[PDB]
């Protein structure tokens, strides 16, 4: 029940229409040759007529933080075309409301995602973290809606684009600690080891296997520490000597333990921290639904942490409420990226059966997730095969 | 990154070596393997038997890991294999070694006599990433000799080029019906024939461009020839005129932008980075592909850089320095130069701007620097190599 203010500019003439995805609007804006900020408040239909003839136009819709704009053809393309010569020229904030709205418009099925995508494509000038995470934000899900389903092909390849964008501003960064905003831009360090961005994956290593040749005893900058555990854990020794850490030793490494132990493709010792970490003595059962959220996340141990929520749902609510913050977050960490017709209709066979135990907001909030990813993918897997299969082409004649 | 990762064969005795404490994880393919194999060189040197004797092999596999590989001893196998039987190897591998041939000719060890050579087998390259391959590693050679006075080997290298894409040049029909990359290899071989000049696809663009005005637009072009049919109609001024008022859709400019920069019409070339700049008759945000794409023209580059010194108070301003945009215009005006003189050119402006110390700066001087004794060495080389190359040489 968000805005869809729909533009369509002539000239200086700034058509805006109105179908609210009646109501009342505080437009604002701000145009190319402008290096300020306007006002406006629209009916169904107004105009509102520019004073000189200008090239582009962002909406940026004074309604609180959330809006959503559309401008179709040539509009989009105008935009497009900014950011892919002179991002600049406009702020990171509007770097970030560009970046979302794409995305938004796609899933609402008034953009295509080959725009949308053929959009992204500049942040590989982006030099600052809100347009960056921005993007990580609308692009991420859509490849771990593919890890849960025969995807390798196109999986693998998303990546490839993803890492490969990034890869300049992955590159520069140091293996250490600038402001509470550089040092958090870390999630690039992990997000380059985690897809085996391979100079990313050959020094996290090195930090890893002389911080265990110690006993843990040298000091790893945390920004590093991350992507250092992430490549650890792939490795037997490697989870079982941080996990001997974990219990033996610290408030943060056990976090940053926690998130780098889930991330393993091995089906044993996942089941492994599922099952303990609901007793509570190896791991306290008090950070249960963070174990479960981010199994959920794995590439390999999705199933399970759904499997294991549905064989010991009676249990999980004696332990944590019928309904509660915890497992709602819980419901949704289980299911919410599946996008099938078939994990739809268990989600929804499940639930619809506990009767006393089976109608929370978190259950129709996440069967309309997963319908939404049905017919989302239905739509764009195809499309995304391709638009890949279209860009790594002349990625400098006369 | 830059380890190089040297490999030298005595029969199934494998020795790498290495160059710039580096850790290396090396992967091959040999004649009698099309497995990919592995091997961690952490010391310098080391060596590996493999089990069976072998035609050839051949390191880095699919371009996955940052290390070049010379092969020592060697790279004539790898020719022959190419020359002889080239799809016995795989297609991204084709490339491998045609950037790798190419990249080794920067840092010398490699003649660019034997690289070149690797580069006609092309004469049978029969896919995408290959061609594109060995045309984005032998243009911007020819790039290098339109800014200097050097016609005779331009030309005789750009027909060399063409003589080597010719025979699937023709094989292109001109509409679009074809799956991904097809489409691209069309897009791209009928532009580059086209500027070249090569007659076939020079008259064929004519006819297509001629209707096209005879239209007033109106005419149905296949979006693939597209840019070969404007890129030789701008090329006199009744068709670089007509195309501007069908300037003034979201992809038919782009081309029509494009073929319009390709005029040597030094007085028109002028009117675009102008009107680019002003915002009113062409975008201001466009100004960064204009200005780049002028400093491609063989008869424009001057203008395109001279814009640049003359107008960069203005753009610094407009665009802001040390960006995306910046950086861009700066190594597009300047990083094809081979000269000393084109050197402290560039050394003698920018480092005169005061506070000058930023990326592109630095990273063009060392560009232009690098060019300058690559051309040194390798001009002469060239053009006594394309003296050669005709030369059919059937006997008995």
């Amino acid at each position: 029940g968000f805005p869809l203010i729909t533009i369509t500019v002539r000239g200086r003439n700034v058509h805006m229409k109105q179908e609210h995805y009646y109501l009342w609007v505080p437009l604002t804006f701000i145009t190319s040759k402008s290096d300020m900020v306007h006002r406006f408040l629209l009916t169904k239909t107004d105009v509102l007529i520019l004073p000189e003839e200008v090239e582009w136009i962002k909406f940026n819709v004074g309604m609180n933080g959330y809006y959503i704009v559309h401008y179709e053809d040539d509009g989009w393309d105008s935009l497009t075309g900014l950011l892919k010569g002179t991002h600049t020229a406009v702020s990171s904030n509007d770097r970030a409301s560009l970046i979302n709205n794409a995305f938004q418009l796609v899933s609402i099925g008034k953009l295509s995602i080959e725009k949308a995508l053929d959009l992204s494509l500049y942040l590989k000038h982006e030099t600052e973290i809100m347009p960056v995470f921005q993007g990580l934000n609308e692009l991420i899900p859509m490849y771990k809606l593919m890890e849960k389903r025969d995807m390798n092909e196109v999986e693998t390849q998303f990546k490839a684009f993803l890492i490969r964008l990034l890869r300049d501003l992955i590159d520069k960064q140091t293996w250490t600690d600038g402001s509470v905003s550089e040092r958090m831009l870390s999630q690039l360090l992990l997000l380059a080891c985690v897809h085996n961005y391979q100079p990313c994956v050959q020094r996290a290593e090195g930090y890893f296997r002389k911080w265990k040749e110690s006993n843990g005893n040298l000091s790893l900058p945390v920004d590093v520490t991350l992507a250092v555990f992430a490549v650890g854990a792939q490795s037997t020794e490697g989870w079982d000597f941080l996990y001997s850490k974990y219990q033996f030793s610290s408030s943060t490494e056990k976090s940053q333990i926690e998130f780098a132990l889930c991330r393993t493709q091995n089906k044993e010792k996942l089941q492994w921290l599922l099952d303990e970490s609901f007793k509570g003595d190896k791991i306290k059962t008090q950070e249960f639904p963070q174990i479960l959220t981010l199994i959920g996340r794995n590439p390999v141990g999705y199933p399970l942490a759904w499997q294991f929520l549905r064989k010991n749902w009676n249990k999980l609510v004696q332990k944590f409420e019928l309904g509660s913050s915890s497992i709602a977050h819980m419901v949704m960490g289980t299911t919410n990226q599946f996008s099938t017709r078939t994990r739809l209709e268990e989600v929804k066979g499940f639930f619809s059966s506990l009767k006393e135990n089976s109608q929370l907001r978190c259950v129709q909030q996440t069967i309309e997730t997963i319908e939404e990813n049905i017919g989302w993918m239905d739509k764009n897997f195809d499309k995304i095969r391709v638009w890949l299969q279209s860009e790594k082409l002349e990625r400098r004649k006369f």
